[PDB]
């Protein structure tokens, strides 16, 4: 297991997200679904010039999986996935400019719901999650698990669990007072409201 420090600016964003009083927390789900949809668009487009990129799975979809026993909500896609370099460096590097503009917009009147307009909506996960685990598989790399409970650091390890073929699973370990996002009716409400026009089938799994 390798442990890394977030860039100062990303650490600052995450603390803002964790510490700021802001009741409209449901926006995290829209942001993660939007990210999944962008990742599905990417693999679809790449597959037009190299059909073999779909050898790791033809199905292009999003699954939402609540689990009350583990207190987790998982967002799963069969999109392009992320490489080790994406997890450790590339995505954070790109998020730096968006983060700066976002925190400038907040002290100038914007609110946290606009986070996705700055390309850094992934970090809205920390509105509801005390820990985020991301399991991911890109065609050009191995399966990895990224994980962070914030506080300035994250880990990356090669993942030994079940192979996923290609795509990304974002596992939200929910805060004690955010278990409403495990309820079927609440999830349905949020998806209908914010994600009605996404172009991939979204399947909300039911609990056993
Ligand atoms: C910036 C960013 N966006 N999406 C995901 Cl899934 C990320 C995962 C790890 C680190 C940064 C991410
Ligand atoms: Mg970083």
């Amino acid at each position: 297991v390798e442990t890394f420090a977030f860039q100062a600016e990303i650490a600052q964003l995450m603390s803002l997200i964790i510490n700021t009083f802001y009741s409209n927390k449901e926006i995290f789900l829209r942001e993660l679904i939007s990210n999944s949809s962008d990742a599905l668009d990417k693999i679809r487009y790449e597959s037009l010039t190299d059909p073999s990129k779909l050898d790791s799975g033809k199905e292009l979809h999003i699954n939402l999986i609540p689990n009350k026993q583990d207190r987790t909500l998982t967002i799963v896609d069969t999109g392009i996935g992320m490489t080790k370099a994406d997890l450790i460096n590339n995505l954070g590097t790109i998020a730096k400019s968006g983060t700066k503009a976002f925190m400038e917009a907040l002290q100038a009147g914007a609110d946290i719901s606009m986070i996705g307009q700055f390309g850094v909506g992934f970090y809205s996960a920390y509105l509801v999650a005390e820990k985020v685990t991301v399991i991911t598989k890109h065609n050009d790399d191995e399966q990895y698990a990224w994980e962070s409970s914030a506080g300035g650091s994250f880990t990356v390890r090669t993942d030994t669990g079940e192979p996923m073929g290609r795509g990304t699973k974002v596992i939200l370990h929910l805060k004690e007072d955010q278990t409403e996002y495990l309820e079927e009716r609440r999830i349905k409400e949020i998806v209908k409201k914010h994600s009605q026009f996404i172009g991939y089938p979204i399947t909300l799994f039911v609990e056993k």
